[PDB]
């Protein structure tokens, strides 16, 4: 191992099978030396990240809805109890109804307006603030957004104004804790499929534009956001705070399809 | 006048008094040749509305509280009945708790996220569903942002989140509606005195602060807001969408306090 | 017309012809009442340039190669001695070898970067010195940009390493000469067929690509940039500098193929 | 050792002193297990690069000036009989006429902006281009740019129209070599007091600017830039290409100073 977190202590929340985004994170991080805690959403959840917490040699802190205060109350209360300290919270939690990630955005309705913004966004604020005060000094905060916030791409729609919301909210959350010198910053990922990532309509095609049109012609693995995740965890990063980092193999700097590039 | 919205016909919400930044939009538009359509919020708005109405020879549609659908369908619905179809729209709609906008960005309540959300973003997306029915030939929807939806302003808080949802909305309401030829700006307008933006704490700071920094050395006015955006509600901007568009004394570029 | 040039001066640098940004420019600011002088680059050029001012009762004020100073100051003298003051300036000017507009970024000559790099960016700095001691009272400078100045377009190579300098720069000088209310502002134009644009590799495909998936599902034209642009000469933009304001179909925004 | 770097060849142009970025990435590169390989610009430079190069282990590989395109592929000649591949370059070179560095940028001279733009940009190009030989397995190029690129920083000047070119050309360049998985990137550093930097007029001013106003209350060291290039030179960043990577402690996120921060007042 790399020992990049040798010592410390952390909390990922949106793990959900061998397949997430979270589960790239977990095994690095567990790789680099740190010893994970996972909430998991109902009970569902639960019996597929058990086996995989023990697999990284953490555990399981308890179940965690993000619309559920008490829940989030109940995570950190054990965090409290069995650590007095949280070095990096990884905020992998995503939602928004999938019946209108397609269409048209102007068409969506209002209750997928409200409860996307809230799993989606609100949620990263409502935990960084239950985590304050348990953060230690240099601790690091990491959320996953996409290029569909900066972007528009077609069937993420009301996800990616809410993507726009969260990158936005860790450049304010960024100035808050930046005198404790507690980082936040958002990896932008490429698409990778993924449970919450099948339900965008017409995903497969995304992923072969990508392969196509990416600079680096390959679309990224958990493996590979994980080991960016880990840079933004340890003190490699310890300069680095409000940043939108580009994983994706470099899909987010083209601005036209190559007029070879083959037809999907 | 100029000429540049002759016979054309547009709906105002989010006029509150004559310092709205709508105010200023509906002088030029008015004098630009348009007939103007008016909201208000509630009974104690109403009383502003009127006046200001007369003056430049529009008329008020109704009662409109975007957290009340109903009252959206019913404007929408007379403004149908008496015109037909609808040539822009401006959305000058914007809240958030005062209170909050002070202190710190993490210590926002949920209501408040989600009252700002739904207020100044969703607001937006809402009235344009109804607008695009009035528009099948084309058109022009202009909304209002801040320079605190790109970079951390102090004393804004949630309402930057808020701004940078609803510049993402307006370029995906662009592409939604751009086949329709119903077009989709945003004006990032620098900071001016009006009756929404004084409940931002330090206000007279950031004012000062724009006046003594922004390249032009002064802030802006609701009348020079409004020629830019009878320049977007126009044909003259016929090719522009989802475009955010500052009118800000160039405040947006620069990077550190000014030398002078 | 519209008025909102009436009683202005300005002068425009780069008509080629009549298909020139230029010359949509041109014509809009004619029709709003401003009276316009016109450079042109060479023999060939003036063979064109004169008939077309013409037709906008313009005043032809000479030769301008911009990669030579003294006929730029020789414009500058010519427009102080007949106004006394000029209100806005159109730069309409840029330039790159068309062979390499092709191919890899990587291997273009170092000649090519430093010739597009005077042509196409330096030379609104030096125009713009020039036209402030015109512009006491305040005016108007406006300058053409390309998406490709943000994100990758292929074949457009080193004028997108161009045009990202240019758009810098026309922030450094809205920073220098805000003071004396001499705004600065670019169009980011979407792609129209003009002389100096074919020369880019597969432009064809470029406008297709534009006409197919850009919001309003079609190209611009010169005359709706030319309406665009007459809004940031005039007054109306009073309040405007420093922007790079895209006229293009909303061709910027999207992220990936349109459905 | 973490062991990012083990067994790589990197090439790092641009170290002047021990106080260069160039030699905070040069010592965290060879703690990371780096073989490395130094240029100099002239004999001053050299006096200063050869005990430097040693301390790290490294090889001085020979004069470069890059506006001599002769001696930039003298020492690539020097790197493919030495090594014959190369995994990583890193580009920290950067030049202005510091006189011009102060006052308007309108009132540049143009020999200053036609030499600013080919040093401070085209030599990545020109490296790049002999770099590309030596990276047919692939590999990671890494040049430095600076938040003047993006938003005007007063006394830039011409250094910011500069890096707004650079940052372009590192996407040209990312999709250039993108197919053959070589990396470009680049590193938005904060302010550091270098032997360049120092050129600025009132820097002092833009460094105490960034200690009260960057979200983490410091300005960063070449050792924090360096642990971010360590990243972005390894195989942690496999993924990532044609980066703008802000080290600059938040800095570039601050769209006002805040209500409370401190006016700084000068004396002379
Ligand atoms: N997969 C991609 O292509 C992609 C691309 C860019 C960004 N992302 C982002 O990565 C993050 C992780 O998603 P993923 O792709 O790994 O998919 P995933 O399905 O593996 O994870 C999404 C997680 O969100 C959790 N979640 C949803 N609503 C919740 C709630 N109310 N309370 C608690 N947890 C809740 C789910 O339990 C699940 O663990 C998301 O924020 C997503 O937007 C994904
Ligand atoms: N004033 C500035 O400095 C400034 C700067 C940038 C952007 N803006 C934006 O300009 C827009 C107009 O603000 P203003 O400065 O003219 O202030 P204002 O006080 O004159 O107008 C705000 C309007 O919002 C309306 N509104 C609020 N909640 C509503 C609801 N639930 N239903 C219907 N209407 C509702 C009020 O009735 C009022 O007319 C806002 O979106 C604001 O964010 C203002
Ligand atoms: N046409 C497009 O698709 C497009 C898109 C975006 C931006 N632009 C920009 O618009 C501007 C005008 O180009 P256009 O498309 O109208 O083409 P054009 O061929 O009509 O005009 C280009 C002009 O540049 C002039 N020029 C070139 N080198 C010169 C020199 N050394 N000295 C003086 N003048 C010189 C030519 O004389 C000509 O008048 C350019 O900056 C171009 O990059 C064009
Ligand atoms: N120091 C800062 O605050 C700062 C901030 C952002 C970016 N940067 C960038 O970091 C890079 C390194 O600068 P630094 O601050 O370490 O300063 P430095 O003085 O330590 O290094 C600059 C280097 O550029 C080299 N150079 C200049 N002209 C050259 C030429 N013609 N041929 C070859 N080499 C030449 C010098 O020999 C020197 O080694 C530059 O690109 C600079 O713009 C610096």
């Amino acid at each position: 191992g790399n020992g990049l977190l040798y010592g410390k202590r952390g909390l990922i929340l949106g793990l959900a099978n061998n397949r997430s985004i979270a589960w790239g994170i977990a095994k690095t991080a567990s790789s680099a030396g740190a010893e994970l805690a996972f909430t998991y959403q109902g009970e569902a959840m639960k019996k597929r990240v058990e086996p995989l917490a023990e697999e990284v040699k953490g555990f399981v802190c308890g179940h965690c809805d993000v619309s559920d205060s008490a829940s989030i109350d109940a995570v950190f209360n054990t965090i409290e109890k069995k650590w007095g300290k949280l070095d990096f919270l990884v905020h992998a939690i995503g939602f928004s109804d999938k019946e209108e990630l397609s269409g048209r955005y102007v068409d969506i309705s209002e209750s997928n307006f409200m409860m996307t913004m809230n799993i989606s966004v609100y949620s990263l604020t409502a935990l960084t603030k239950r985590a304050e005060k348990l953060m230690s000094d240099g601790g690091s905060i990491l959320t996953l957004t996409y290029y569909g916030a900066e972007k528009v791409v077609p069937n993420y729609n009301v996800m990616g104004v809410a993507k726009a919301a969260l990158e936005a909210s860790v450049k304010y959350l960024a100035v808050d804790l930046g005198p404790k010198h507690i980082r936040v910053n958002a990896i932008s990922a490429g698409p990778i499929k993924t449970l919450a990532a099948s339900g965008i309509g017409d995903f497969r095609y995304i992923l072969k534009w990508n392969e196509y049109n990416a600079p680096l012609r390959r679309t990224v693995t958990i493996e590979e956001v994980g080991d960016s995740a880990l840079y933004l965890l340890s003190d490699l990063s310890r300069s680095v705070t409000g940043e939108v980092h580009h994983v994706d193999s470099g899909y987010n700097i083209i601005g036209m399809k190559a007029v070879d590039a083959p037809d999907i």
